[PDB]
């Protein structure tokens, strides 16, 4: 039932911790769109903190808004939080080559075990190429 998705980016920690939740990042982090895609979140980082991210079609013709609360904060280097029914935990490690992000997180029963994995890592990688974009160099 717990799914871990891991991503590497070659950027420094205090850049990559920036770039995971501030909302001016996230402005440009929207759905990693190169022209426009139409989403919006709030994130309050914190102990008991709430967190709201809502995605919508470019056409405007469906959307869903997700929600969680923060149950750990430390640093920007461990991060927990339930989402639902669910939990997830997320997690920051400094290796020589990069920085390190990994993510494990509850499955959802009305949804395949893969498909729960390649959103999860789809968005880690989303991240990643957002920082790249920031780095001018690949």
């Amino acid at each position: 039932m717990n799914i871990t998705v891991e991503t590497t980016v070659a950027a420094p920690v205090g850049k990559v911790w920036r770039a995971y939740t501030t909302p001016e990042d996230i402005k440009q982090w929207n759905a990693a769109s190169d022209d426009w895609h139409t989403t919006a979140a709030t994130v309050d980082l914190r102990e008991g903190g709430a967190f709201s991210s809502r995605m919508e079609a470019k056409d405007g013709s469906m959307g869903f808004d997700f929600a969680g609360t923060y149950t750990k904060v430390v640093e920007n280097k461990r991060i927990e939080y339930a989402f639902g029914d669910r939990t997830a935990k997320v997690e920051f490690l400094e290796a020589p080559q990069g920085v390190t992000v990994r993510v494990s997180f509850v499955a959802e029963t009305e949804y395949p075990v893969e498909q729960q994995q390649q959103g999860w890592q789809a968005i880690l990688n989303n991240f990643k190429r957002h920082v790249e974009s920031h780095l001018e160099h690949h």
